């Protein structure tokens, strides 16, 4: 079966689209080479459409059957409940795509206007009708990148496929509690979304250390969502139904599976019939959980089929890392090829073939790698980092074009211990917040496929809680980090790090002059910039923070909100 079929109707924008980074003194102060920064638009939708359209073949075997059997037995210990309409409404992000039925996210969150009566009717229809396909909209995403002439030509827009807001709320009622309990039960420690960045590092470090002779690889599935078959999606349902659920949840989950998850008609923003999908929908509640479970089953089965020795896996949606006992150089290459051949039979063929690596820091997981620096009193501190190019490009865009989602804020939180966050992003955005005089305002941002709301004045407490007090005292960064960061800054025409340090001294002083929480940000976030450093004490606020809702499996398109 083809992942998609197409009518020929265009994938159309639902609003004007800017391709180019605008010139502007605030963004220019971060990076000067605005022409290297671009935003994807519907103009390239057809190029992506071609890429994600292909035939799938799938042949399963004893290895696959055995893993699935184990997974269903584990699921059988889970009990999950329906969410109330009220609960599901509160999980809706404030700027979630508005319904065609005369209400938007604001109405959903306040349980006002047409929203409640409509959602109830949608739910009743899910219970009564398990058959009729539910319409979805396909849209080209607008995402910002830096040109990479080496990797030849700008990236085509990603495509997102999602049903109406009314349906999305129903998905939460049926399946949210499942997203919170099932992945851990069936995949245990292998389930990546339960880990904060620090915990992820700890997990990877432990896995590597417990092998006598570690070899690890990441496996890149070519367009994972398109490789997911109808049978895969029904198998996901069978796993959900293995849990102990009230009949009403069972009914709704089955209807959503058959009407939405397994496939359905796609319409463009103009309402024209655009195509038909027979693969994973990228914008549904179960996209991340489903990808994670299905990737895990195929991967574990492929380890057994290939004879991978002592695999420890880290699975985050379609992102897959496998750490195991090296059997020798040639043997590893052979065994990775066997692993790839099994994955391919399971309908998860590779994009780039996997490569065996023999240093943990060379393993990329969700675009991130492990690095090390020194904390106070010289102890080694391992932490998660990444190439800062895309974060910086987006930071520049979001400086001049405010978005409902502040990727920069997500990057500061996730990568707080990094040199590029500390010297560049923190310096730039605290300066900007003071220019705007909006320091004390909650901002939304995305992280692990979920939306969160954070007041920048709480960053010191949040960072302490997530990364430890040492995140404000790290120094002696790695050669790789120093070089990669300096190269990114030169590439984008941004000031060099030494200039950021001088700027930071002034940002710090300005924050401190304002007193209160601003001065705390000044003292803690910018202690790195001053010659005479302060002795930083544990922040009481750090303990009071309720981060219980942080780091869970997300939603497709990130359509989940915590606050």
């Amino acid at each position: 079966s083809m992942s998609y079929s197409w009518t020929g109707a265009l994938i159309t924008p639902c609003s004007p689209e800017e391709e180019k980074l605008p010139i502007n003194p605030l963004s220019n102060s971060l990076l000067r080479y605005h022409n290297k920064v671009y935003c994807t638009t519907s103009k390239s939708a057809s190029q992506r459409a071609k890429k994600v359209t292909f035939d799938r073949t799938q042949v399963l075997d004893a290895h696959y059957d055995s893993v699935l059997k184990d997974i269903k037995l584990a699921a059988s210990k889970v009990s999950a409940r329906l969410l109330t309409l009220e609960e599901a409404c509160q999980l809706t992000p404030p700027h979630s795509a508005r319904s065609k039925y005369g209400f938007g996210a604001k109405e959903v969150r306040s349980l006002s206007g047409r929203a409640v009566n409509h959602i109830k009717s949608v739910w009743k229809d899910l219970l009564e009708d398990p058959q009729t396909p539910i319409p979805t909209t396909i849209m080209a995403k607008n995402e910002v990148f830096c040109v990479d002439p080496a990797k030849g030509g700008k990236k085509p827009a990603r495509l997102i496929v999602y049903p109406d807001l009314g349906v999305r709320v129903c998905e939460k009622m049926a399946l949210y509690d499942i997203t919170q309990k099932l992945p851990q039960a069936v995949m245990g420690a292998s389930y990546g979304f339960q880990y904060s960045p620090a915990q992820r590092v700890e997990y990877l470090l432990k896995a590597w250390a417990e092998k006598k002779d570690p070899m690890g690889f990441s496996y890149d599935t070519r367009c994972f969502d398109s490789t997911v078959t109808e049978r895969d999606i029904r198998t996901e349902e069978s796993i959900y139904q293995a849990c102990s659920l009230p009949e009403e949840a069972r009914t709704a989950i089955h209807s959503l599976t058959e009407r939405l998850y397994v496939g359905g008609p796609m319409f463009n923003s103009k309402g024209q019939t655009c195509g038909y999908r027979r693969c994973r929908a990228s914008g549904v509640l179960t996209t991340s959980m489903g990808n994670t479970i299905t990737c895990y089953v195929k991967a574990l089965a492929a380890c057994k089929a290939a004879g991978i020795v002592a695999p420890t896996m880290l699975v985050c949606g379609d992102d897959l890392v496998v750490i195991s006992e090296s059997q020798g150089t040639e043997e590893d290459e052979r065994n990775l090829r066997a692993f790839t051949e099994a994955m391919t039979r399971y309908s998860a063929p590779p994009g780039d073939p996997p490569r065996p690596e023999y240093d943990l820091e060379l393993i990329t997981s969700c675009s991130s790698n492990v690095s090390v620096a020194l904390g106070p009193r010289g102890r080694r501190r391992y932490y998660l980092t990444r190439d800062p190019t895309t974060p910086l490009a987006r930071a520049a865009w979001e400086t001049v074009r405010h978005s409902p989602i502040n990727s920069w804020l997500g990057n500061i939180i996730q990568y707080a211990p990094t040199i590029w966050v500390r010297m560049v992003l923190m310096t730039h955005f605290f300066s900007i917040l003071m220019v705007q005089d909006t320091l004390d305002q909650n901002l939304n941002f995305e992280m692990y496929g979920s939306v969160y709301s954070v007041n920048p004045l709480d960053l010191p407490a949040i960072i302490e809680r997530l990364h430890g007090l040492d995140a404000f005292s790290m120094h002696t960064y790695s050669h790789h980090e120093l070089t990669r960061v300096a190269s990114a800054l030169r590439k984008l025409g941004a000031p060099p790090l030494r200039v950021w340090k001088s700027r930071a001294r002034a940002v710090r002083a300005s924050l401190i002059s304002r007193g209160g929480k601003a001065a705390v940000c000044g003292r803690y976030l910018f202690n790195w910039a001053v010659k005479t450093k302060l002795k930083l004490t544990p922040l009481p606020e750090a303990r009071l923070l309720d981060l219980s809702s942080w780091f869970t499996v997300g939603a497709g398109g990130g359509d989940i909100f915590h606050s």
